[PDB]
């Protein structure tokens, strides 16, 4: 029926150039996954700690690379215009590199979150590079969950060097 | 004899509060385990690639944080007046974190290396927080190998916040 094609691996490119990463990015209509990441006062975020309102994830390689930076400032500003939403900027970045950023750039409304102590989040949320020289670094990706932790819309940008499709990820919160 | 005394894991300081440091730091004379890092082209580095010359490795909790910063600027200045060896500093930022740092600091002496993908080094090195908030960082440590690929000088410094010994880590290097 609607059922999806067998995947072993996904597949984004680095400046048209393929890079492997590992599992599947969850699909909407799916339950989404438990997870523990690091926050800014260095303590332990868990998903349950946002029940009742909808969740952004915007997971990307690192906040001190361009495209990256530019998403980082456009979900800030996308925050203020979405109703009962967490918007969460997800990496392997340190929290140290994380607040840096976002203290120098005075973006106060997304909540910044490290997987530096979490490997496990990449792997489970299918966003791992698996190699080339970016292994260990999150795959460019937006993963759009609703208030009852069922994800909604979800998003593995093709190209690593493009940004994510904004307006798609805001649209299934749009009721 | 001249042994050491039996330790099961290490005890550092934040700010006077207690920190468990995994295993034990190598110590002097005694044969310096191999690793694999990260550099800044995102390329793996081996300690085999540094045959022949004698090696500093400056480990840090974080290149963002002010006195992992200083320790940086410092060994940057005193590898101009050592002979035939290398200075590495090493930390669980991502390479791009410790290249932004280096750049806006025109510290071209020192070779930064990530542990990102390498957490095993951490384990090996005897240098992974095991406890509090810090946990998974590296503590603050300097680690002198001759040309032999021996340890000639260790130190795990005590408070966290402190400075590491410089001048012992380089008396050793004069012959």
């Amino acid at each position: 029926q609607g059922i999806d094609p067998f995947t072993m691996s996904q597949t984004v490119h680095f400046q048209g150039n393929p890079v492997t990463v590992a599992n599947s990015i969850p699909q909407a209509g799916s339950k989404a996954q438990t997870f523990t990441l690091v926050a800014k006062d260095l303590s332990d975020v868990t998903l349950g700690q946002f029940a009742g309102k909808r969740k952004v994830l915007n997971i990307f390689p690192s906040i001190d690379t361009g495209v990256s930076a530019a998403s980082v400032r456009k979900f800030n500003q996308l925050a203020t215009e979405i109703d009962n939403t967490v918007v969460l900027c997800i990496s392997a970045d340190l929290p140290f590199a994380q607040s840096r950023f976002c203290g120098a750039e005075g973006l106060n409304n997304v909540i910044t979150l490290s997987t530096f102590r979490n490997a496990e989040f990449l792997q489970a949320y299918g966003v791992a590079i698996a190699d080339g020289p970016l292994k260990g670094l999150a795959a460019r990706a937006v993963v759009v969950i609703d208030e009852n932790d069922n994800v909604i819309f979800s998003q593995l940008v093709d190209e690593i060097t493009t940004e994510p499709d904004y307006e798609a990820a805001l649209a299934v919160l749009k009721a």
